[PDB]
């Protein structure tokens, strides 16, 4: 029970494709959103002390596809808000026109998407062994 | 007998954490250093949390424990952004600056809270690779 971190629906299918206890088709897709997401990252950080939205709009966009893949809906949510703030866009709905709020906000949600990366990263690490 | 961490470890200091074992078992060093990354995730999951709610206070304590801990290792990569969370969780700036805004604060340390939790992973790769 994973419970927050990953819909449990979605990866239910991804397991499924497996044949035997290989782990066979599950644990190179994931072991690869994992390589994957860590670079997203390294530059979802140098964007930010780039200080991009456009970049980092974009990033945040991306990461939502490939992790609502393994329905890992944690660190989808928090990208999904990399991509709406990145697009100056607030939370409630309205256009956030300050940079600096986007940024913050971004930091934060980037932050707190980049940790639940390193919770799912151990989650999973016991669940394969 | 020779890992190039690069920058993510102090050669020096893992080198005394390594040298306290007894040859092919790692037996002091690789049981420590198992349960830093433990320690790490936990710290980090508060840190979210802290700063979902906008607490510098804790989140200074946060990173003044990190630190430490971190420190002890070599895991110089991950000592430095902590250090960066206890010291903006005071409200004071990387030189020593004063740092009137909590905005401002609360961005440095997401940035390097952010950063900390991927050396995290990173380094976590690169010890498994190590043992």
């Amino acid at each position: 029970d994973f419970g927050d971190h990953v819909d449990t629906s979605i990866f239910g299918q991804i397991l499924e494709m497996d044949e035997g206890d290989d782990h066979d088709f599950s644990a190179p897709l994931v072991l690869n959103f994992f390589e994957q997401a860590e670079e997203t990252f390294q530059k979802m950080e140098t964007a930010l002390n780039n200080k991009d939205l456009p970049e980092l709009s974009k990033l945040g966009h991306f990461l939502k596809g490939s992790s609502a893949t393994l329905g890992f809906t944690k660190i989808r949510d928090s990208c999904q808000l990399i991509q709406q703030y990145g697009h100056g866009l607030n939370v409630d709905g309205s256009s956030e026109p300050d940079e600096g709020v986007c940024l913050k906000k971004i930091a934060e949600a980037l932050a707190s998407a980049a940790v639940d990366t390193v919770a799912l990263h151990k989650m999973m690490r016991e669940f394969f062994e």
